[PDB]
């Protein structure tokens, strides 16, 4: 009966709902504390694996929607839930549309805004459109921000963010990462396994709008070329749930023995797969972390990454969509053992030790149930 | 967890349910595939039921003019087709749903297959919109599953190419196969008595251009054939429309020869068809039913889309001419040479397969 | 009071109402026909030029907006017009999704369809989308085709037209350009060679768009004497790209869309037209000025055989090599105008859309 | 028929529309450009002569309300008008709503009148927030002194992207440049001008009382209060000074006829951000009732003092200046540009979008 911080969780997507679980997990967990999940947007799979209990789902995003009409819907219907369950504070994450709206919509009802994952950025203006500019529209409106490094940190503090509004808890990423690893029964899959079984596996992920058709494209003839030459490497490829990206991959590699194009995995077999895989190409964020914290060099499908640290400590290398450079970082990686050990540093943490959800945690209790 | 060729099956009405039935079934079996069903349009839910088909979005779209329905499913189908994750999408026939569902899928860039394609009479809109609807989604369609060879002739007449067009026959067969194998679910007792120790003649007659007075003509041969031959039968499932339930009850209800019933169950309507001495219908499916299972069949239009029926002799256009279609069932009951001269043309009842195999090769193949 | 066959006449854009304006003017003089236009979408212009009155405009198309809710809204809405003005037949133009969904909105009310300027093909399937499937469909809905060209009537008959529904009118748009041929842009043009360029295709928007914007950049540069106008189509994007390849260079005007009188006289006046437009592929060479295709495909292809035109696509070196010859070799710009062929019409599509109109729809056996 | 650079002008108030307008008419008059405006006043439109293309009728209401309108109604009209880029002025939830949905459009933004910060978070709300949001979707930035320049480079901004034009009022003010002259004719008449919602009720009727206070001691001493058109804001000067002859009560004065007044006022009482602009151009030392202000230079200079709404200090203050020419003299003499902002703003537009490389 004593008081809790009522905190707003507010996500639309898979990897705001990966990294949000933990948060939601030790908020449940501790008794100063109480989440209140509302959804914009797969997900019920990620729910369902972390136990999270959406108390609102507004049915408002869906593909073949404007951005214009996707934010309005959510400034203009966000403030009745957050109003309606009593929201003390609200915490968003990362760069989506919901991060963005969701925080303009608590700041409209005067509900303080906490932002997970602050402070990540290219320097490449409008890049992409409109994650990046939702970062800096984000970062104006929080008046807390849980960076997961110095260097994010050092982002927001350029950006006008006085010092004691920023913490660097690191990624709750790395927590989730943990959480999935401590629960093999869930991690488990027949066909992965009989697949991988006694075989390097390259584990591939590719989803961003800016590389959809001729740059995908020329990505899945990397993989062919690789396949061609090398009759005893594997690929596993989990395919976003995008048609267009389906069907590059679909029509380049269906067809290849030693390619297994696969549905969307859950976040337990995900991780599992990428321990037993020798390498990683992705356009992802999240793997990009998760990734060198399971020791596996990391090949970026991007002209760009908000990931300098494991660029910097030679954990991952970009790459871009150029096959002929792919085809020849891969094999540096599969026939060079040296260069294979120069890109493991699996003893040194880029992105955080996972506790990332204790250190939010902390940094909530200090600003918002402490008193002079 | 390997990925699955994610297929779209969109239909809205019975005939399409049974012909995509067994599409669905090997879709369902086969590990490289996912059947997606999305209907449009209580006859389906019975046919749901019997082939263990499940719905995963019904629209509740379908006495309404043609351009509100065809508007509505072209503006909302894209939104189920887009949130299911479908890779391509199947749809059968000569439905407005059919070409709605290929136009709202084209809009997506969603690859389309159409079941039973290539089909003609050769008169220009006739019936309407059935025949244009054809047309619409042959051009619509990136693969084609033709029934017949001449039905692949068809297509390429419209400038089809022959690397899009598979001769597959016709899933009806499969169709029938599968509920032939199902005598426990194919029984009914009220039917059986009614039948036992008599001639059968099964009628089925529904098509919208033959309401009134040419379905009041049929009805009136069927009253003077029973007023000749006390010990004939007739069976009449009536179509689910008020109109043409009127004509065969204000003409037929009181003779005790003629039992109208509700519509069957596929699994005893074609128990019923297996019993019956012979067919008249101006059903599509029960001109390549009723031949497969031996009996002749009595076409009550002056047209039809299965020439090859006709051209084999297992089918004689008869249209709704009372005097004919007394004289053509007299010769078949009275003239046992007559009979064996109407005793495959449209498949051997593996047509699921090689639509899966066509589908394999087109969409689950890299050069 | 004689009974007239009342025609609609349904488009959305300006190539459409600029093709369908000669067929308008021909319904309206003959006594035995009376148009009758519905707008689903510059036209205003179009329509003052012209003296086109439309009796209803349906505000249903849009700059951001899905293909399946516009064409939902045209299926759903665009019969009540066509019932309350009384259409008896129906005309639609080209390739537009408004063609295609108003064509099906007739034939929703048994309204019988005429589809101008029939038949155009690539052979290259949904490209573009959606206009390339448009045409197969207007195709199988239209009772009555208007070919532009033998080529084209050729198209309709693989694709199983009745010879009898297929009649060779020649293109409207010259009709068009013969009733416009009978001051900044002067001041720009007066003394000089200049190159009119129109590139607006969705498939070339942002990086192909700033190639052919480079190649404009390296002629003017090695060509101090040469001049391009390039009207820009009504997109920001379009605009951005040539805007921020060219704004600087004084031997380029930048323009707004050209009235279309304007626009004919402009051409008159050029050296030579690149273009990715269907239309100006077919003006351009009735006034001898030779055409250089931004495409890797045509709709056009009897220019081609002809020599009229030549597919030149994105690519900067080319472009740049191709003008060069035309500007420098005068036997090989003349290869490009040689007299003998005319691959469009000669200018009377609408009197021969009309009789065939009379012969199927005022006519009793 | 050359191409024109169309530039979406986007406001819904009063002080947007006077700061804009000297902007609108250097884009219509050069050929380079063409202005398009899309409102969300008609007495102002009418003496700057601004004709808006699209009225939406949006303003009245909840922010949230308000906000989601504006994001999902204001595409279509910069759509349909083929709007190339789009200007928004000052800290309105319009400013920054506009600036969003002309950024979901790729439309690329300018900001009139960027860099102004307090720094003091979420004072006032929305109008601090709305700043440093539409600092963050602008590409380009007009700000109108070194210090504002200053503001945005702190928050990230590019020095390349900021241009310190001077401030747009100033031209405003030189573009404009009976009852009222009847009762301020051989008189010392004080202007003053309060709207801010922070000072509703209580401090507002501190104000009035420092002016009825003023009166009494003063006979001499006259008032001109413009009261701002809301009925609380109304109420309590009402109730407090309708019955001093000494005070006339105003409605709210077209732009001409409040800077002639102004130029007649012996000094001006304002927590308006434009009269804090306009007043030390024409000589009239400013006291702003206030605890904070986004226009520092004027405190610097000493040609503005915060008085807050403390009737004590203002008493004091105006009592100072009236008695003493030398403290009169001290808060006399440029603090906001020379009144070229909108040819500035012109030259930097045609710089960064009609020119190639
Ligand atoms: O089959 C799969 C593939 C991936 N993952 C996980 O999904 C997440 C990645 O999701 P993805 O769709 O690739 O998005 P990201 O690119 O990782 O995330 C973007 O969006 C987030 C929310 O705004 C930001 O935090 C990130 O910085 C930004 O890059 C990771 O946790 C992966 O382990 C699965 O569980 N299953
Ligand atoms: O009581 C009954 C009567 C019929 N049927 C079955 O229903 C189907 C026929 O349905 P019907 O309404 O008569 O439609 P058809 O006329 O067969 O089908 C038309 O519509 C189909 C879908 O577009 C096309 O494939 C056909 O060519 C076209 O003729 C057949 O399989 C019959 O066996 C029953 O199950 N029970
Ligand atoms: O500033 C300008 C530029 C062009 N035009 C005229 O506009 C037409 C060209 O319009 P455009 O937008 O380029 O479209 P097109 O590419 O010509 O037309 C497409 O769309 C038409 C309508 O479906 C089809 O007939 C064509 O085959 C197809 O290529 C021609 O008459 C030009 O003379 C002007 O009047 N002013
Ligand atoms: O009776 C009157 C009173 C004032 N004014 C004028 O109105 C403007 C002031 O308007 P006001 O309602 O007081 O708004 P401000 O407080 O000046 O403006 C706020 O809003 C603007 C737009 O967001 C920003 O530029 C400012 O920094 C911010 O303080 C000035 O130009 C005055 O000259 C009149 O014309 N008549
Ligand atoms: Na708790
Ligand atoms: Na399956
Ligand atoms: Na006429």
């Amino acid at each position: 009966s004593h008081m809790a911080l009522r905190v707003g969780i507010v996500y639309g997507t898979r990897p705001e709902a990966i990294k949000l679980a933990p948060l939601v997990l030790a908020l449940d967990a501790d008794p100063g504390f109480e989440p209140v999940i509302i959804t914009t947007g797969m997900l019920d799979e990620i729910n369902e694996l972390f136990g999270l209990r959406p108390r609102h789902n507004l049915d408002i995003m869906r593909p073949g929607q404007r951005l214009s009409a996707m934010a309005s819907r959510i400034v203009g219907e966000l403030g009745d839930p957050l109003l309606d369950e009593l929201v003390d504070v609200a915490v968003v994450q990362g760069d989506t549309s919901t991060a963005f709206a969701a925080a303009y919509a608590a700041a409209c009802e005067r509900i303080p805004v906490a932002h997970l994952e602050a402070g990540l950025r290219t320097g490449d203006r409008f890049e992409p459109f409109p994650e990046e500019i939702n970062r800096r529209l984000i970062t104006q409106l929080a008046d807390l921000h849980f960076a997961p490094t110095a260097d994010a940190a050092g982002n927001l503090l350029a950006e006008g963010v006085r010092s004691d509004d920023v913490y660097v808890t690191g990624n709750t990423v790395i927590d989730a990462m943990h959480l999935v690893l401590d629960r093999p029964g869930d991690s488990a899959n027949r066909e992965l396994d009989a697949f991988t079984e006694g075989r390097q596996t390259v584990l591939l992920t590719m989803h961003r709008r800016e590389s959809w058709g001729i740059p995908m494209g020329r990505v899945a003839a990397a993989v062919a070329e690789l396949c061609r030459s090398r009759p005893t490497l594997r690929f596993v490829i989990p395919l976003h749930p995008n048609p267009e990206v389906r069907r590059v991959f679909r029509s380049h590699l269906s067809s290849l023995t030693q390619v297994l194009l696969c549905e969307p995995l859950r976040y337990s077999e995900f991780i599992r797969l990428m321990h037993r895989a020798v390498l990683v190409l992705t356009d992802s964020g999240g793997v990009q972390e998760e990734a060198p914290t399971l020791g596996k060099p990391v090949l970026v499908l991007r002209d760009r990454t908000e990931r300098p640290e494991g660029i910097a400590a030679g954990c991952a290398r970009l790459v871009g969509t150029d096959p002929a450079l792919i085809v020849k970082e891969v094999g540096r990686l599969l026939d060079d053992p040296e260069a294979y050990e120069a890109m493991r540093r699996p003893g040194i943490v880029c992105y955080g030790e996972g506790d990332a959800a204790a250190r939010c945690l902390e940094a909530l209790r200090e600003r918002w149930l402490s008193s002079p």
